């Protein structure tokens, strides 16, 4: 009577009303994205979402408001089936969808134990919107939003709900394992029980870097000759054999890319000792040592690592003075105070097990969420340590699936690696300086689904993320995205959307999301629940520090710290 | 459609009583393209078509029919769909490295960004030379053999040759003299096969000009031979496997014959996935190509029609012209543009059809399209569809689960059909993250994983 | 018709007005005398329609930029917040609450 | 003080930003349908059935509107005593004459 259909397109529904104010009736919020129930007989109804409102004037009668509706699916006695139905006809009665029918959109498709509720529908706050929590996490999540949209609040609420998700048969820590790469030190306030590891406490040993990460940490791609690269991997590979205390048949397995222990100070000696080389008339590099006299052969190249080597030879060597570009480059980095976390003395002393006890937080202080505060990490080595950890967690998950396949009972350690500011590590550009972290994340995306190591891409600029990584995500939680290049990237990459909700991206409210994927029953415009403990990043209060009267007492103290 | 030609796997969506047969002859031999977004049940209609194709049989016998379907599932979905099928993961499939052509043998071993052209020249000089000694035919055919030719070579001997060429020195006569246990000689094309032995001592007081240029080359090659992830392509079993035993495994003609061979490529590393997909696609296409040679001579054809199902077809044959997927795209393109007449057809399956190349997607003739909510997938498919009926191709985002849009030469007319409900659905065994996360903190597991790594 | 929205797109609001005398691209559409509920919209473009049967009316494309409640501004467009429309002298300093409150 | 005067026989080719800034609109007979729709859309003022009179305007009979004039009206511009006539090559007058042959040799020498 009040609302009737006037046209049934293949994709759309044209519904004409005479009074929208009466049409609300229950005072439900009515707008673009609201659900309409179009049926004349109860317990069977077609649910349609609203695309756009319009008006029409017959020039001799009262004006009528016309609603463009997209049929999202039909409900039948508490069962919701997606896709438009044949019940949409012009002689039909349209009304706002009841609470029992909107709830049946989401609650029917997910089992009672599989519901992961972290939000509610934006247009109707009474209905909660659960996601299939198994399918939500096991397929990678892509949380996308512009600044000021509370994207970090959405990331914090999902991880807070996953940590709080527990079974009633015990009280304590559950099996949630989340690793966060925050460059803004933002999520420390969100989780007070988390394990935050910054450069002061994180000790990443350098010897698990592969060939690609070892190149970019130590040498540059512009001013080093091919001879300087050659002598580097000669020293690295030869050092990895003597310190290998295991099977000698596995000693021949070791290459430059292998992640075995080597001593960087002993590598420094080799490039130093080969810098001042001297040749004889027979082109044999005889070396004088406190232990004895020897030539430069493969079977006695390990004793060259000692610092008490005196060069021998009546004439200067072919590569004499050739490595002074190299030795002084790497000697700066070992004693650089900013690389103490990765090239320090603790990197040599720490073992392999204590590294994974730290990154996953299985050591003394076990915590569900391990926060890798990479703010203090230098930007030249940031994409290397991100690539090292992302490789270390994947091969942990890759080797996790080999133990209990034999035993036939799988305890399992699912790991979710949250990449805050995800386009910094995994960019659209194919530059070599971002190359290590791109393929380490791409290995998580393209392969980590089955090994129990998935990823969460939390980024402010989704258009900078590579499509080979962003498309591998399945569930997408898009916050307010207003930039046209970020919208066009996301709108092209979204796997499933109902009609015209995707256009709502620039106009979203704060905390109001746009979630799809295999997990959720239908793409809906949801309002993420407010975080009790918000992820407030501690940052310098510049206006507060401007009005500080210029005490200048601290400067004389600062130079003593520098000296 | 003739009564013996009908292949019914669906009924009409708007009328459940009327079945929708397709010309099953014309349905398969012209390539299919099943397309449908996430949650649309695209994997079920791929499962139902192949379940209908396997059970499609004559009444004169009971047993296996001549269906030969090869499935490329990275998501590991179809293992539960066909319990009688053969499933080959990394741990079971043994693909020989020597069956790769020249294009696939570089991207498995080399990178174009860091390797100088003279470094790569040592690689295919070693492999081409290695491919002649191990070849056991007449010496006239040994002149035919090149780098791109698919014959047996030993990668350990190529490893020695590349490493020995890193030790090249010249004497006063400027000859690359090599000291070997068998004899002392210079580097010549006649006696370069003795350079494959590791017991070769360099000679010459002055090192070569290109000496020491191959350590970035051999160390990249050192890691791949003993990589535990590449054990299926570069292990000891790939050397011992024969050419026949590889083709027995790929179409399941070994001791355990099955209609459907499922290639679980989930464990394949993502850098070598486009190489193993290209290797198998070229092996099967050339199997069907060489199948037509004998059968013409036999004058009565028994035939092995093969349908290769490419689930996630946009990963192997993408629209982007990148050299990483160049090998898998061309192998799929050869099957699409030529395999109609050789009995090797393809089934493209993808949730993102707009990423498949249009040169391969248009070579499909029958398109089964499920729900397409992504607007760029709609615009791509509506452009590439060879047929339509008025305003049924605008029904794409409003299709239900299991309800399809099927066109092409197979069907009498484009229509919105309802695919039959899959009795055995293609469930994928994935880690239920919440169901593990509601459990308590497991701590006995982490100690065991460290011992695996060492 | 003084001022009334005729089309509510997901990101756009089309308002048909009889004449410009009866501002510019990027101006804020504030004609509001309602407490605790209001709609704030910026102007995308000024457009003139061709009807061939009536007087020409200006159609403005309005992007909804926020919603204020009792002096508190929340970003994002909501279509709910314009039930009333009345002509009376109203205040002007409620555009202060867009920037001052946060 | 630097003011312009857009005189053109194809108003629809002129860009809208430049054209709209001018506010006094003197229009002669405009009879291209694409030109008429461009001008009538860009009008600052209008009177119901006088913009449709554009293709029916006489020779020298103009439509002038804008804030300078009091009301839009269909006016007749005064006849020019000395009209702006452009001196051109009278093709049919030259083509009716005899074949000029001495003038071809004179052109090439200037060209060379």
């Amino acid at each position: 009577i009040n609302a009737e259909v006037v046209s049934v397109s293949p994709n759309k529904l044209k519904i004409s009303v005479d009074d929208l104010e009466e049409f609300k009736i229950a005072e439900e919020k009515l707008g673009v994205g609201s659900y309409l129930r179009v049926s004349d007989n109860q317990d069977v109804a077609l649910l349609a979402i609203i695309d756009n409102f319009s008006i029409e004037v017959k020039e001799s009668q009262k004006q009528k408001y016309m609603i463009e509706a997209s049929p999202i699916g039909l409900v039948k006695n508490g069962k919701f089936y997606r896709g438009g139905d044949s019940l949409a006809l012009p002689p039909k009665k349209v009304e706002p969808a009841k609470l029992d029918e909107i709830i049946s959109i989401y609650s029917d498709s997910i089992d009672i134990n599989d519901r992961f509720t972290f939000s509610s529908l934006s247009l109707n706050t009474k209905v909660s919107v659960p996601v299939n929590g198994n399918r939500f996490f096991n397929k990678h999540i892509a949380i996308v939003g512009s600044t000021g949209s509370g994207k970090s609040h959405t990331v914090a609420k999902i991880l807070q709900k996953a940590v709080d998700e527990k079974q009633e048969g015990y009280k304590g820590l559950n099996n949630s394992h989340i690793i966060i790469f925050d460059i803004h030190s933002e999520y420390e306030n969100a989780f007070p029980n988390s394990n935050v590891l910054n450069v002061d406490t994180l000790t990443l040993p350098y010897w698990l870097l592969n060939g690609d990460e070892l190149e970019e940490l130590f040498l540059d791609t512009e001013a080093n000759d091919h001879n300087q690269r050659n002598v580097f991997r000669q020293a690295i590979t030869l050092n990895k054999k003597i310190h290998f205390q295991g099977d000698p048949a596995t000693k021949e397995i070791i290459s430059f890319h292998s992640p075995y222990y080597f001593d960087i100070n002993e590598v420094i000696n080799y490039i130093n000792n080969r810098n001042n080389e001297r040749k004889n008339k027979d082109n044999e590099h005889i070396w004088s040592d406190e232990e004895g006299n020897f030539k430069f052969d493969n079977e006695n190249a390990h004793r060259l690592f000692k610092e008490n080597v005196t060069p021998d030879g009546s004439s200067a060597g072919a590569l004499n003075g050739k490595l002074l570009n190299f030795v002084d480059r790497l000697q700066s980095k070992i004693f650089d105070k900013r690389l103490d976390f990765i090239l320090g003395e603790g990197s040599k002393s720490v073992t392999f097990k204590e590294t994974l006890e730290t990154l996953i937080s299985y050591g003394k202080d076990k915590s569900n969420i391990t926060i890798l505060d990479v703010s203090g990490v230098p930007f030249e080595v940031l994409s290397i340590c991100v690539s090292l950890i992302s490789r270390l967690i994947f091969e942990f998950g890759y080797h996790s699936k080999k133990i209990k396949r034999k035993s036939n009972e799988n305890q399992d350690i699912p790991i979710l690696i949250v990449y805050e500011e995800a386009h910094k590590y995994a960019p659209k550009s194919d530059l070599s300086k971002y190359r290590t972290s791109k393929e380490a994340i791409e290995r998580i995306a393209k392969e980590g689904r089955k090994y129990g190591v998935t990823l969460l891409l939390a980024s402010q600029r989704p258009s900078e993320i590579s499509e080979t990584i962003f498309s591998q995500c399945n569930t997408f939680i898009s916050m307010r995205l207003t930039n046209p290049d970020d919208q066009n990237y996301v709108k092209r990459l979204l796997p499933d959307t109902v009609g015209d909700i995707t256009n709502l991206l620039p106009s979203l409210k704060e905390g109001e999301a746009l979630i799809m994927g295999d997990s959720i029953s239908i793409p809906s415009i949801v309002k993420i629940e407010k975080c009790t403990i918000p992820p407030s990043s501690i940052d310098i209060k510049y206006l507060d520090e401007w009005r500080k009267e210029w005490v200048d007492s601290e400067f004389d103290k600062i130079i003593e710290q520098w000296s």
